[PDB]
């Protein structure tokens, strides 16, 4: 992971992370990744190893350089605040954001 060390000007809109990442040729590239493919809302908490959090969460934000923050519904249908460190699994490879397992 650790995209945040390779990238800057990052933003979250909905479930999409955008960022500008360094390229090996000396330049940079702007890219994006849909975090909804790789993050699950598990009883109100954002977790890896699943998908589709955006269906039952609201008010997504980037906190600091790498934290996804949101408000997500529990199984009992009430909202809690939750966060996950995108640096756990989101990497930058030659200027492009990629998920790494
Ligand atoms: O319904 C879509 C939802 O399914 C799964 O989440 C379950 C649970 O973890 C949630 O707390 C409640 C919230 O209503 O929904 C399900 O019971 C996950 O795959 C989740 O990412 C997805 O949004």
């Amino acid at each position: 992971g650790n995209f945040s060390q390779a990238c800057y000007n990052s933003a979250i809109q909905g479930s999409v992370l955008t960022s500008t990442c360094i390229r090996t040729n000396g330049g940079y590239n702007t890219s994006s990744i849909d975090l909804n493919s790789v993050i699950e809302n598990v009883d109100g908490s954002l977790k890896w190893q699943g998908s589709n959090f955006i269906e039952t969460c609201r008010n997504t934000q980037l906190a600091g350089s790498s934290e996804l923050a949101a408000e997500c519904k529990t199984r009992a249908q009430q909202f809690v605040s939750t966060k996950i460190n995108l640096d756990d699994h989101i990497a930058a490879i030659d200027g492009t954001l990629k998920y790494e397992l």
